[PDB]
This record gives structure tokens, sequence and C-alpha cells, in this order.
């Protein structure tokens, strides 16, 4: 479908970023700058999104993820055609929870103004141009994504 | 039902194990004895359990958690009614996964030889007692559990 389309182009757009990221790093367990309250009101929004997520679709991702597992290389990364799976599984998803429930998602972590350390630091580990271009493929592929909502 | 009532018993039981954990603490993020990929697939049998899983008696789950987070105290300890209906809905949850995919989890986790360190650990923290008053309880938790499948 019309997510599956898109879920192609965002993954080989953004597969460079993806490859680039240090999977073995400990770095992803804690996030600094919050408390573990602060965390747990973000986990909340997601565990409420989850809630409202097709099981179909759910078990699709689940599945996805476990195949994307299967694949990893010695750096941790998965290949492209089960990160497209991956995608395309996660679209689903985020379609079937509805925007109201995904923007929750979005408001929660803006409380944490990742954009001033986080988000650089993040970046900084990475190529800024595949970064950027992951980017712009995202605000694409979430198109799709509400076009089905 | 039969989960229900176990879960009544299992949650007041370890209770005062759940309310002596220190949930503010940053330990849980890393297991260090395992290095980030051997972690990554024991989580890979969590994600084919929890595909396996009933989606509405997941989505009860998930909500379970929603709620209890809605009752944490200063310390972050939901309330034991909150608990409870956490520890009912994952008991249907591992009921509709059943016993193989559970035990595919457990021996993966089996394969970190915590007993040897991080068991040890986390059970200083608390009162030994009562640790070992939740692990009796889970015992009998787990046979009602098994017992509808
Ligand atoms: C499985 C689910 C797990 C976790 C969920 C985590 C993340 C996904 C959820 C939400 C999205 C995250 C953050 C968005 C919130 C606020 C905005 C922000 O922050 O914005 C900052 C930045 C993006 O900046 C944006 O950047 C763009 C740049 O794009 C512009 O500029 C471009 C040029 O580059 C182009 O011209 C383009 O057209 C134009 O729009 C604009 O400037 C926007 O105005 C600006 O906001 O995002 C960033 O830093 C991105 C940082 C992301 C870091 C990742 C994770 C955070 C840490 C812990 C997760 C918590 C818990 C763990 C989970 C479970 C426990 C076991
Ligand atoms: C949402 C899910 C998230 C994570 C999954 C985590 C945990 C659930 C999954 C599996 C269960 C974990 C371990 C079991 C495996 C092997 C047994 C073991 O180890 O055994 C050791 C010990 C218990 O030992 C057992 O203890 C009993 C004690 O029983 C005796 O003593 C009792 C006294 O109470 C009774 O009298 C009883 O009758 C009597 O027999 C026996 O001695 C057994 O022989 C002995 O094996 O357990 C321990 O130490 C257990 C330590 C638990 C530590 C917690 C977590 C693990 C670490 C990291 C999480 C990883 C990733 C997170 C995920 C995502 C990231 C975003
Ligand atoms: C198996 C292990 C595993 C691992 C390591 C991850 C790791 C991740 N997941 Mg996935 N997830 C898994 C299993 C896993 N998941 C399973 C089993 C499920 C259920 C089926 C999901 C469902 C799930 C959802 C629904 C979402 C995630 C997201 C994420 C990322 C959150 C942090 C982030 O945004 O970084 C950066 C992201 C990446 C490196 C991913 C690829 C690039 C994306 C598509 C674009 C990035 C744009 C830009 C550079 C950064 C984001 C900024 C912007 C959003 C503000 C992170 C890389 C979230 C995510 O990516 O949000 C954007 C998200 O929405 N996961
Ligand atoms: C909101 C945040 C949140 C937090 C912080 C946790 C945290 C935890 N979850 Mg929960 N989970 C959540 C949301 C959350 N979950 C959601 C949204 C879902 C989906 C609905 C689940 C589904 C889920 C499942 C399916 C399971 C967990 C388990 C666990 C625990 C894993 C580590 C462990 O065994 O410690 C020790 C355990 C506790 C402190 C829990 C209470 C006491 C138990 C019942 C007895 C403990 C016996 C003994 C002393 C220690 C274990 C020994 C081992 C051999 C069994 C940990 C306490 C696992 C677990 O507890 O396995 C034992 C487990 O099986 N969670
Ligand atoms: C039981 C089970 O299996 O559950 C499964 C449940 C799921 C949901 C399916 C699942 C999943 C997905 C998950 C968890 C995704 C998590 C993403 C987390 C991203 C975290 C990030 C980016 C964190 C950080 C931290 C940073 C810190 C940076 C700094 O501190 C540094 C260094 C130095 C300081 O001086 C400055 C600083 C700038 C402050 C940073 O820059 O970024 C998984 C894994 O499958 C497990
Ligand atoms: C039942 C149960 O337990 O379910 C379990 C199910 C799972 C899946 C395993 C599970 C999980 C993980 C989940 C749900 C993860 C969810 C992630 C959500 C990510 C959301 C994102 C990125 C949202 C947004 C929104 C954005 C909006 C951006 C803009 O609008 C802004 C502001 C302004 C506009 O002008 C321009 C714009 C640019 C348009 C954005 O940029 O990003 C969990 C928690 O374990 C629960
Ligand atoms: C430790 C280790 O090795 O881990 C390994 C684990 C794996 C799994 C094997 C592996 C891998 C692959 C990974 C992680 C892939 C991750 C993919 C993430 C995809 C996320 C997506 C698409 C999220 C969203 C969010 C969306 C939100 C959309 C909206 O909100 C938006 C914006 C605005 C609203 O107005 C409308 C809206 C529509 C509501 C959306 O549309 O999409 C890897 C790399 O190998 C590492
Ligand atoms: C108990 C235990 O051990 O559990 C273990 C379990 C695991 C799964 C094995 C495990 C793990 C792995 C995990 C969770 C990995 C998660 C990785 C997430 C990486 C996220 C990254 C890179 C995020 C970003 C965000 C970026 C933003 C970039 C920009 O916004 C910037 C700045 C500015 C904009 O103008 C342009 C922009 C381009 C938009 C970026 O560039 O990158 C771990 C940690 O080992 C713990
Ligand atoms: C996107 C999103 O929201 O995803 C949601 C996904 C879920 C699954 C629904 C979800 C959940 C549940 C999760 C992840 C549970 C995780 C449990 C982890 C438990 C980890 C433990 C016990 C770790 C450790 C580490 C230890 C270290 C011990 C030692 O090093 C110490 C100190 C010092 C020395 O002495 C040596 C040592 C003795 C070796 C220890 O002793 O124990 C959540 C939170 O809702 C988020
Ligand atoms: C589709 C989708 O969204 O899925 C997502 C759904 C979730 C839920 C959010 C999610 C998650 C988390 C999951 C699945 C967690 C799973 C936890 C499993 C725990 C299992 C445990 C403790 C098992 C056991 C087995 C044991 C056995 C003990 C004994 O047998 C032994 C040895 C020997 C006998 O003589 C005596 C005995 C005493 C009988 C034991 O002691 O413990 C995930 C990963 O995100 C995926
Ligand atoms: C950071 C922070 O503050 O977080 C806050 C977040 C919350 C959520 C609000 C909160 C809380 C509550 C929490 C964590 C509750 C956790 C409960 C976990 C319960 C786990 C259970 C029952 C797991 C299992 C596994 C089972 C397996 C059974 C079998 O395998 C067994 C053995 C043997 C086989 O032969 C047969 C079998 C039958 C297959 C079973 O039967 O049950 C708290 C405390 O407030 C902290
Ligand atoms: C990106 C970011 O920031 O994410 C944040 C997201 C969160 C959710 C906010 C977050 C968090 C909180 C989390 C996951 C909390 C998890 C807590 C798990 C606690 C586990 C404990 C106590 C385990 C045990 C096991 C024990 C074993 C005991 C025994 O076996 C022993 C030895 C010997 C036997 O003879 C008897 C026995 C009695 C059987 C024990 O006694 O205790 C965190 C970390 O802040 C990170
Ligand atoms: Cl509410
Ligand atoms: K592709
Ligand atoms: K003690």
């Amino acid at each position: 479908d019309k997510i599956d389309d898109a879920a192609k182009k965002l993954s080989e757009a953004s597969y460079p970023f993806l490859k680039e990221i240090d999977w073995s790093s400990d770095v992803y367990g804690k996030l600094p700058t919050a408390n573990p309250f602060q965390v747990l009101k973000a986990v909340d929004k997601m565990i409420v999104m989850g809630a409202a997520m097709d099981s179909a679709a759910l078990k699709a991702g689940a599945e996805a993820h476990h195949k994307a597992i299967g694949s990893i290389d010695a750096k941790g990364v998965t290949t492209l055609a089960d990160y497209e799976a991956v995608n395309a599984a996660i679209g689903h998803m985020v379609a079937s929870a509805g925007e109201s429930k995904t923007m929750d998602v979005y408001n929660a972590f803006a409380g944490f103004n990742l954009g001033k350390d986080v988000g650089p630091y993040m970046m900084s580990k990475v190529n800024a141009a595949d970064a950027s271009a992951a980017y712009k493929a995202f605000l694409e592929f979430k198109d799709a994504v509400k076009a089905s909502q």
C-alpha cells in the first residue's frame, strides 16, 4: 500500500544514518538530562499509544524486529531489506494509533529540550548530512501515515 | 478468574519487596555482565513471546501500567490495587503466549548467570526476607498461570 511504498523510500534515504550509529554503546540506556520520573511521563504516553495500536500491526512490527535481529552485521546493523519491513510495520502501527496519541509522545519528549544537548551530541557522532537526509525522509514518510489516518 | 485470584495473593505478598526497590536508580539501564548484542539476543526472545500474546491481553496490560503510573508515590511505588491489576494482566498475557516461548525467555536470561552477581546485588539492597516471600509467591502464582494454558 502507500505506507509500504513510503517505507521503501524512507528506508533507502535513512539507511546511511542507521549504519553510522554506534549500536554497541551503553549511552542509550539513560537520558542524563532528566530524572527518572520525568522519563516515566514520556514512557506513559508511549504505553498509551501502544495500547491504541491494532494488535495485527503490533504483531507484524514484533515479527519484523525479530527478523531484523537475525540479519545484523558485526556492528549490529540490520539489512536494508529488514529495515524496510520494520519501517513499513511501524508506519502501520502509528497509523492505527492515530494522530493525537502519537503527538502526545512528541509533546512529552518536547519537555526534555533534546535539541539543546542530546540531539546535537547524537548528530555529532554520525554524518550530519546523512542525519539531515533521514529527517527529510521522515517528514515525507509521516505524510503517508497521516494520509492513512 | 483463577489468575485474577492468584494475582491478588501474589501482589499482596510481594508488595513489600516492590516497595523496597529503589525505582530512582539508573542501575537497571545496563546489564554489566553481558555485551549489548548478547542482551539483544535475549530481547529477541521477549519480542517473540510478546508477538505470541493475545492482542487484547497485551492491551489490558498496557492500560494497567498506564493507570499504575498515575498512582505512584514520591518514591515511585504504584498502589497495591494497581500492582494487582498489573499482575493479573501479565498473568493472562503469559498464559496466552504459552509455556515454550516463556521458557525460551528464561533460558536466554539463564545464559547470563545472574545468580552469581546481579541477583545477589539486587537482593542486598532490599530485605532478603521480603524478596524470598516475593519469589515463593511467584512460584505459587505461576501454577495458576500454567493451569490456565
Ligand atoms: C521505542 C521508542 C523509544 C523512544 C522514543 C524516543 C524518541 C522518539 C519520540 C519522539 C521524537 C523525539 C523528540 C521530539 C521532541 C521535541 C522536538 C525536539 O527535540 O527537537 C530537537 C531535534 C529536532 O530538531 C528539529 O529540527 C528541525 C530541522 O529541520 C529543519 O531544518 C532542516 C535542515 O536540517 C530542513 O531544512 C527541514 O526542512 C527543516 O524543517 C527543525 O529545526 C525543528 O524546528 C527542530 O525542532 O530532535 C532531537 O534532538 C532528536 C532527539 C531524539 C533522541 C532520542 C531519544 C531520547 C532519549 C531517550 C528516550 C526515552 C526513553 C527510553 C525508552 C524506554 C525505556 C526503556
Ligand atoms: C519487561 C521485561 C524486562 C526484562 C526481563 C527481565 C527479567 C524477566 C526475565 C527472566 C527472568 C530472569 C532471570 C531468570 C533466569 C535464570 C535463573 C536465575 O537467574 O537465577 C538466579 C536468581 C534466582 O535463583 C534461583 O533461586 C531459587 C531460590 O529458591 C529456593 O529458595 C526460595 C527462598 O525464597 C524457596 O524456599 C524455594 O522453594 C527454594 O528452592 C533456587 O535456588 C534456584 O535454583 C535458583 O536458580 O534469579 C536472579 O538473580 C534474577 C535476577 C533478575 C534481574 C533482572 C533483570 C535482568 C537484567 C536485565 C534486563 C535486560 C534487558 C532489559 C530489557 C530492555 C531494555 C530496554
Ligand atoms: C530490537 C531492538 C530495538 C531497538 C534498538 C530500537 C531502537 C529504536 N526505536 Mg524501535 N521498536 C522495537 C525494537 C527496537 N527499537 C520494537 C520491537 C518495536 C515494536 C514493533 C519498536 C517500535 C518503535 C516505534 C513505534 C518507534 C521506535 C523508535 C526507535 C528509536 C527511538 C530513538 C530515536 O528516535 O532515535 C532516532 C531514530 C532512528 C535511528 C530510527 C531510524 C531513523 C528515523 C526513521 C528518522 C530519524 C530522524 C531524525 C534523524 C531523528 C529523529 C528526530 C525527530 C523525530 C524529532 C530507536 C533507534 C522510534 C523512532 O525512531 O522515532 C523516530 C519510534 O517511533 N521503535
Ligand atoms: C512502566 C514501566 C515499567 C517498569 C519499570 C517495568 C519493570 C519491570 N517489569 Mg514490567 N512491563 C511494563 C512496564 C514496566 N515494567 C509494561 C508496559 C508491560 C506490558 C504490559 C510490561 C510487561 C512485563 C512482563 C511481561 C514482565 C515484566 C517484568 C518486569 C521486571 C523485569 C525485571 C525483574 O524481573 O525484576 C524483578 C521483578 C519484579 C520487581 C516484579 C515484581 C515481583 C515479581 C512478580 C516476583 C519476583 C521474584 C524474584 C524476587 C525475582 C525474579 C526471579 C526470577 C527467577 C523469576 C521489572 C521490575 C518481568 C518480571 O517481573 O519477571 C519476573 C516480566 O515477566 N513486565
Ligand atoms: C523487555 C523488552 O524486550 O523490551 C523492549 C521494548 C522495546 C520498546 C520494544 C525496545 C525498544 C526501544 C528502545 C528502548 C529505544 C530506546 C532509545 C533510546 C535512546 C536514547 C538516547 C539517544 C540517549 C542519549 C543519552 C545521551 C547522553 C549524552 C550526554 O551524556 C553524555 C554522554 C555526556 C554529557 O556530558 C553530555 C550529554 C549530552 C548529556 C545522548 O546523547 O543520547 C527494546 C529494545 O526491544 C526492548
Ligand atoms: C500494549 C503495550 O504494552 O504496547 C507496547 C507496544 C510497543 C510498540 C512495544 C511500545 C512502544 C513504543 C512506542 C509506542 C513508541 C512510539 C513512538 C512515537 C514517536 C512519535 C514521534 C516521532 C512523533 C512526532 C511528531 C512530530 C511532529 C512534528 C511537527 O508537528 C510539529 C511539532 C510542528 C509542525 O509544524 C511540523 C511537524 C514537523 C509536523 C515529530 O517530529 O515526531 C511499548 C511502549 O512497549 C508499549
Ligand atoms: C542494539 C542493536 O544492535 O539494535 C539493533 C536492533 C535492530 C532492530 C535489529 C536494528 C534496527 C532498526 C531500527 C532500530 C529501526 C528503527 C526505525 C524507526 C522508525 C520510526 C518511525 C517510522 C516512526 C514514526 C513516527 C511517526 C509519526 C508521525 C506523525 O506524528 C507526526 C510526525 C506528525 C503528526 O501530525 C502526524 C503523525 C502521522 C501522527 C511516523 O510516521 O513514523 C539495528 C539497527 O540493527 C540495531
Ligand atoms: C539492560 C540493558 O543492558 O539493556 C540494553 C538493551 C539494548 C537494546 C541492547 C541497548 C540498546 C540500544 C538502543 C536502545 C539504541 C538506541 C539508539 C538510538 C539512537 C538515536 C539517535 C542516533 C538519535 C539522533 C537524533 C538526531 C537528531 C538530529 C537533528 O536534530 C538535530 C540535532 C538538529 C536538526 O537541525 C537536524 C536533525 C538531523 C533532525 C541524530 O542525529 O541522531 C542497550 C543500551 O545496550 C541497553
Ligand atoms: C519505549 C518504551 O516506553 O518502552 C517500554 C518498554 C517496556 C518493556 C514496556 C518497559 C519495560 C520494562 C523494562 C525495560 C524493564 C527492565 C528491567 C531491567 C532490570 C535490570 C537490572 C536488575 C540490572 C542490574 C544491573 C546490575 C549491576 C550490578 C553490578 O554492577 C554493579 C552495580 C556493581 C558491581 O557490584 C557488579 C555488579 C553486581 C555486576 C544489577 O544488579 O542489576 C518500559 C519501561 O515501560 C519501557
Ligand atoms: C507485539 C508486542 O508489542 O510485543 C511486545 C510486548 C511487550 C510485553 C511490551 C514486550 C515485553 C516483555 C516481555 C515479553 C517479557 C517477558 C518476560 C518473561 C518472563 C519469564 C519468566 C520469569 C520465566 C520463568 C521460568 C521459570 C522457570 C523455573 C523453573 O523451571 C525451572 C527452571 C526448573 C523447575 O524445576 C522449577 C521451576 C521453578 C518451575 C522461572 O523462574 O521464570 C515486548 C518485548 O516489547 C514485545
Ligand atoms: C521507574 C519507576 O518508578 O517505575 C514504576 C513503574 C510502575 C509500573 C508504575 C511500577 C510497577 C509495577 C511493576 C514493575 C510490576 C511488575 C510485575 C511483574 C510481574 C511479572 C510476572 C507475573 C511474570 C510472570 C512470568 C511467569 C512465567 C511462568 C512460567 O514460566 C514458569 C515460571 C514456569 C513454566 O513451567 C510455566 C510458566 C507458567 C510458563 C508468570 O507466571 O508470571 C512501579 C513499582 O511503581 C515502578
Ligand atoms: C532512557 C532512560 O532514561 O530510560 C529510563 C527508563 C525508566 C523506566 C524510567 C528506568 C527504569 C526503571 C527500571 C527499568 C526498573 C527495573 C527494576 C528491576 C528490579 C529488579 C530486581 C529488584 C530484581 C531482583 C532479583 C532478585 C533475586 C533474588 C533471589 O535470587 C536471589 C538473589 C537468591 C535466591 O536464593 C532467592 C531470590 C529471592 C530468588 C532480587 O532480590 O531483586 C530507568 C532505569 O531510569 C531508565
Ligand atoms: Cl487518563
Ligand atoms: K529498501
Ligand atoms: K538488606
